[PDB]
């Protein structure tokens, strides 16, 4: 039998009989080198021909089955970390079977069996014009089949490559990853690249998973079609998961117009501290109905925060809607510390530029949602001066509630919905005074309103309008159409930069009169006074003034035989009067700038 | 010796006759197998009998002393990370000795010696009903006399499972990883779950320790019994410290009323990024006149900002408080991008409901505090409106100054303290105009005040009160009972919603009076003329307003033989006086809303 | 040969004779041991003599060429990751030859070719009095003629320490890691420490590179002597890039004069939660044209948030240039979420404290810049009573915009320049109300201006002071100097604290005349009234208020038998006059606290 040892050494059980005792160390395990070595695995382990000789990856070569063989082994064992090794590209070339093939699935992910990438996955010309999902965590092709996909992270410095393949029609999916119905699972370090697909990752399914994360992920030239329907980078559809510390770039011209990167679907989710350029959009902040079955019906706790991008559409999209049985809420959200940007384009060349919007549904309809207690703080916006079609909001779709406070809003509108469209309900709109308005589109502004009231009804709202330059181009700060609706509610329009202004706030329905409505501006008033020596009174010549509580001067007084009135009341015939001083008697006719107040 | 040779390679040492060139590189080293095997350890390593055969771990085994000689052996060595394979539990279920055992320690940690946990840790029934501290890194039983513990970090993506077992006694500690006197040592990646436990991770001793983090953890089902006492998941008691990007969640009834995420203890502390459900409390920030050994007096530089919560109880309580020699002192404290919700809970259920409380001390003293310089800003908080015990300050404790700006605050009460409880002294308390104060809690507030000032005295303190919708229900905006001294402040209650309130503003022992204190707030006035045609004034009936500075009208008028004055000074004896206008003469009689004005 | 057997099993090419199969899967591949060892690398392979025997490390051993030799092999197969093995301390000894040694390289990078740094790296006493950069990424001297760096991150739980050896003269340069032309870059995990060196890491190259990032890294004790001429921790020269999560500390004295933490240096970069302390200044955000190549000539997105600091002079200094062809551009910045302190000093003792600097250029030229659109938010800043030169804003070079919302500043200074020596041009300069202003210098301002308005010119801005306690020591709250001017601006101050003040605003060119100027401030004014029963006018003594558009009483009326108008305009000899009331005739005459307005 030594032949056999020579034998047994050169076969593969040879390390199983050559001995190991770490460090020499005479209290350690006894062990053998093959123990050792089987603390680890590597896709080598397993990209082998039927006699087991090794066959190295490359273009031609089709490496699914063997990733597939070493993920199924390593879950038998409850699990470990596949190495995909550095300084090999690893060919994906065909669909995988059975569960995920539901899915165009190409590789199914496993329970406990984490893949470290450290080389690069590629897909190859078999999929041109085809359907992909190139990793999948479902069991089953109809996904309320499936079983769990738990505690399953892909990491490391390597990258996933679409191999540049347009879709073949708008009608197909291609996704990076779907973890499926995903507890404790998340994507780090990762790029994914060189693509045209619908998502690169997806977490959860319908509420349904928990605790999954994207993290130091890479997401570059993801779109490159116009065959392309939409894209949205990360698509979050469990609770307690969320987006951290990611880089998303677009080069395409369809993904200013399709893509999003961030799409927040369930409770307690977050997008933090990422990067974005070339996008269309930044999150979907969304509650669907037809979602709602494995967490609830309600989008809450949601957190975009910190995030830096340039993009060509909007920043976040609020939404809720219904089905049949189930009704979509959401509420609770936080918008903050985030600096965005409309990047240079021309006016209506992309979708509505807009910090935050209020979409409609995905049917268009606007009388289905129920949006609620959001906070909007401490964000900056800019749009170029050229970009007409930019707001702060553009309020789409009824609105139960919307919080702004101490932001940096520098674009051409501040609250904006186009007139002869929707006519949303709007309750609880509180823009604070501490909003600050700049100077960018100033002069551009010709028969606009800065804020341009186009709803059915307002009510429970304040916008505080406070400008910090002059913009003389504009109509109006404010206006309301006659078929708006305004009641309990608080409107302001500061006087500074207002003097040379003929129109501050309009009314074009007279609302400013409703018993609840509070209202200050400034207007250019015309008095005229009695003939009477000493006190004596102005009266305004015209005669709208019935809803004003007091009025006071905003003009310096250029004559020394008379003053008048530096504060004044109204009259029931709708007219203004004070009382003022003639030194010298005779009827005055004086032009003056008043702060006009209703019950404020 | 061909005899010797096969021996010698059968043998523990037979690696070490087995050459090896990396890669077949004839530029590199000459070296043995167990030389590469040597680069690496594990468990495997040392989890053997006395005869070295390596021993499988389970339900059955106590793997506690092979994981100690493990670490023992590599801190021999300077240090290096011992994986815990995946795929296994390793069973803990026995006491440490030495050092560790006056702390109820398991395993003792050593400095540079990391573990890299992939599999599952969990404590066998022996720990039940009994103390424990899993990991330890003190080396001796009194932490006085304990050397430091440095550079341990404890990552992965395994688990610390704490075997469900409760308490057995409410006087007894439970602990996951004490870090000791703890410099540059982190736990990362790591699951905690299914215990009943005093917390899970410790950082420093009173103050001794720098730059230890817990980062991307998972906290899971921690309380489960009435036996314990209190946890608090993570508490942090040394400097550039912090717990970043965490998931804290607890299902157990008994957590709601006992359980906090969060303490921090020492300066240069943060919590950030991190979701909690199902807690009590989201943070302590305290500083212990108890703990002040290792780094000072002084709790400064605390942040939290940019977490999630749904408690039960309060999110942020801040303390500070003295022993005989040393007095402890908090400031320079940050609260900013949090978006917190009181769960769905009865009224009085659970911790009075807060998102930021000024706490007494462990004895109930509040008036050892020394807490200023915090600023609150950017954060949401709401409560159901059923929530009777919810605000968004409990001033409980003497506090000498915190800012609120830019907050969004939605629950029943603004600022509050129990009457007939602590008298806290107040300085600095800044409520900006800013911060919106929600409606949900709208009509269900009879008899109560939204800013409840039960205070000893409040000084250099700003309230202006803002509402954003009507509550008619509530008693006052703000009421100062008459024991609560006030002074050299400014108290403002802006119009907007107040027109059909009777009481804004409530003063009851006439404190608005006082030289130094700048207020306004609305009331009506009931006011009479003298006959006089042309400019008369108006006097109010009652002579009350000695105080006033000045006033404004906030009504109409819907007379057109006369006006009120528009504006009023008062007199000598308390009443209103201002100058209208008769265009008939008459004596005339009316009730006006006014903006009663006090040095503002 | 079966003696040729044992000499192959003994041979380098041992191990590839031995064979394993993974777990004894008969699908797994047949492979040799030296395979499996050939998936992991460290410097153990390459760390050899000539005839291949290991070398052990330490200070009489130049690891240089082995870690050199193992980059290059490993490079040569597409890269890889080579372990720094934990346990040992491995020294440099001696400059890097080739492209690198034009930067006084130690070690090339090379791309895709990852340094696990688990054990310590120390600079040998060849460095003492050298410049030297210790990893560089260039691969030639010219770093125009340079290749890129990609895919190359150093990372783990190691120290890379610098000798504590002092620079020899201020004019050499040193650094830790030197990325380069570096694409997708980073260092993770790494404790740089015991220093005197210009830089730690620099990432990119005059705006070539792109994500590149520093993560949960500390800096320790980098300055050591009074030679080193200026040291910046992070120096960030390229777009998509940033550094978050790090610790910076210095002890020494000359830190706090010299060094900062990060500058960011293109658009799109980041500083986040990170904690400093010992420093002089937090970061630079600088557009320098000398810088432009690579990304284009405008600094935008550019993010400070979150940070926790101690410091000595100021936390962040923006700035831009010009060259003879290009101009640099800093626009869209957000500074938000940060604490910081000037740790205790006495005054003039640092750089002047600030939160905000606006710097002049190296050069010293302030009217070079083009700064604007910078949101300074949600940040807490804290300065000690006694040091005088503590300010919000230092504005010392022209100024295109910053706006500050929601802050809370608590130092001597709001806004300062220094007298007689630059004269910024301002504009778009906004100061929201809810800023709020800190107590800590009440009664230390003695012949000082809270906001001192030392500039050549202001523009569409905006200063609304709000106190929240006294401090009568203060000569004014807000002070033009004549040689400002002032227009289109809105200044007010609150009345708030201010009664006993005898100078609130002070313009002393009269500037507050201005046709667009907006203000208000407090001010007495003595009064007399003319002889009538009755209505009665009252008219200032004297004459400086022709600019005056209202004025309001801020004083209560001690008198019975009169009351002083609440309200009063002007006439065109510059008095004021407004219409009381004289129950009993007589001349009166009072001296009134009034609230002048002009066109507010
Ligand atoms: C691209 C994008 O995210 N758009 C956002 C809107 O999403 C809706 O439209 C997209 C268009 O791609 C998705 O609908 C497509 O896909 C669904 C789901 O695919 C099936 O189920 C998968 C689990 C399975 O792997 C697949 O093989 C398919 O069987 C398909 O049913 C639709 O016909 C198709 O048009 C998106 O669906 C959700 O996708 C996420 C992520 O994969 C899943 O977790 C959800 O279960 C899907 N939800 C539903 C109700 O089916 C649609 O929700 C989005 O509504 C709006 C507003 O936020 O923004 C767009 O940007
Ligand atoms: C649960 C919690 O964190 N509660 C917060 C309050 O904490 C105080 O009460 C808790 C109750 O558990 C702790 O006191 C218990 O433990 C201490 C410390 O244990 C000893 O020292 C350890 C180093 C050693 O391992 C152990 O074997 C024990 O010898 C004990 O002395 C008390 O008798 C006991 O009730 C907590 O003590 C601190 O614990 C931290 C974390 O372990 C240590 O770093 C500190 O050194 C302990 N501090 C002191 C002064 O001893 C008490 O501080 C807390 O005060 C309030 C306000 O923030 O909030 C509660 O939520
Ligand atoms: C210390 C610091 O960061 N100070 C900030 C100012 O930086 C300027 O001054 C510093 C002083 O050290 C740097 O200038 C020194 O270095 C440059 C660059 O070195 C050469 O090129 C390297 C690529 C190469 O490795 C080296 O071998 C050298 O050949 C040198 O040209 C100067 O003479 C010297 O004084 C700094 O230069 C930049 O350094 C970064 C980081 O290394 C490089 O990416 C840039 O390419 C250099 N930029 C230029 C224009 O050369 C100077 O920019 C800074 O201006 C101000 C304001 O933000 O703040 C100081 O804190
Ligand atoms: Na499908
Ligand atoms: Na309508
Ligand atoms: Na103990
Ligand atoms: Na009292
Ligand atoms: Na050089
Ligand atoms: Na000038």
């Amino acid at each position: 039998d030594p032949d056999q040892f020579r034998a047994i050494i050169e076969s593969p059980e040879g390390a199983g009989h050559v001995g190991y005792q770490y460090r020499r160390n005479t209290g350690s395990t006894m062990r053998m080198v093959s123990d050792v070595l089987d603390e680890r695995v590597s896709l080598w382990d397993f990209h082998c021909d039927p006699s087991g000789n090794v066959i190295q990856p490359g273009p031609n070569v089709d490496s699914r089955q063997y990733l597939q063989a070493a993920i199924d082994y390593v879950s038998s064992n409850g699990g470990g970390t596949i190495t995909i090794p550095a300084g090999y590209t690893w060919y994906l070339g065909s669909y995988g079977v059975g569960g995920i093939a539901g899915h165009s699935g190409i590789i199914q992910l496993r329970s406990n069996v984490n893949l470290n990438i450290e080389g690069r996955i590629h897909l190859s010309p078999f999929f041109d014009l085809k359907p992909f999902q190139v990793f999948v965590g479902f069991d089953n092709g109809d996904p309320a089949s499936s079983g769990n996909l738990e505690n399953c992270h892909i990491y490391g410095h390597g990258v996933v490559d679409f191999g540049g393949y347009e879709f073949g029609a708008s009608s197909q999916l291609r996704n990076g990853v779907a973890f499926g119905r995903s507890y404790n699972c998340s994507v780090t370090g990762i790029t994914f690249q060189n693509g045209d697909v619908t998502w690169a990752i997806t977490l959860g399914w319908n509420g349904y998973g928990s605790n999954c994360y994207v993290r130091k992920c890479r997401f570059i030239n993801l779109v490159n079609s116009s065959v392309n329907a939409a894209h949205s980078t990360v698509y979050v559809n469990c609770p307690y998961s969320g987006v951290e510390s990611c880089y998303f770039s677009m080069s395409s011209s369809f993904a200013r117009n399709i893509a999003c990167s961030v799409e927040l679907h369930q409770h307690d989710t977050f997008y933090r501290g990422s990067t974005v350029n070339g996008y269309c959009r930044g999150a979907y902040v969304v509650m669907h109905a037809a979602e709602a079955a494995g967490a609830g019906s309600y989008a809450y706790n949601m957190q975009v925060e910190n995030n830096i991008a340039v993009i060509y559409g909007q920043f976040v999209i609020l939404g809720s809607d219904v089905t049949a049985t189930v009704s979509g809420h959401l509420n609770d959200v936080i918008v903050s510390g985030n600096i965005v940007s409309i990047g240079e384009r021309a006016a209506f060349s992309a979708p509505f530029g807009a910090f935050i919007d209020i979409g409609p549904d995905n049917s268009g309809a606007s009388n289905v949602q129920d949006i609620q207690r959001v906070l909007v703080t401490g964000n900056s916006f800019y749009a170029p001066a050229n970009i007409t079609d930019s707001a702060a909001i553009t309020l789409r779709a009824n609105l139960n509630g919307c919080t702004f406070i101490a932001n940096n809003f520098d674009c051409r509108y501040m609250v904006y919905n186009a007139p002869g469209t929707t006519s949303p309900v709007v309750q609880n709109l509180v823009w604070d005074k501490s909003n600050v308005i700049g100077g960018t589109h100033a002069n551009q502004r010709a028969g606009q309103n800065l804020f341009d009231m186009q709803f059915a009804s307002v009510v429970n709202s304040t916008i505080e309008v406070q400008l910090s330059c002059e913009d003389l181009s504009m109509f109006s700060c404010i206006l309301f159409p006659a078929s708006c609706q305004l009641s309990y509610s608080k409107i302001t329009v500061d006087s500074a930069w207002t003097k040379s202004m003929s129109n501050t706030a309009v009314f074009e329905g007279n609302q400013q009169a409703g018993a609840n409505v509070y209202v200050s501006y400034p207007a250019t008033v015309n008095l005229t006074s009695y003939n009477t020596q000493g006190a004596v009174p102005f009266f305004s010549t015209d005669t709208n003034y019935a809803w004003v509580t007091s009025a006071y001067s905003l003009s310096i007084n250029e004559n020394l035989d008379f003053s008048p009135p530096a504060t004044y009341t109204n009259k029931a015939n709708g007219q203004l009067v004070g009382v003022g001083y003639n030194e010298i008697g005779g009827v005055r006719s004086v032009s003056v700038r008043l702060m006009l107040q209703r019950q404020v």
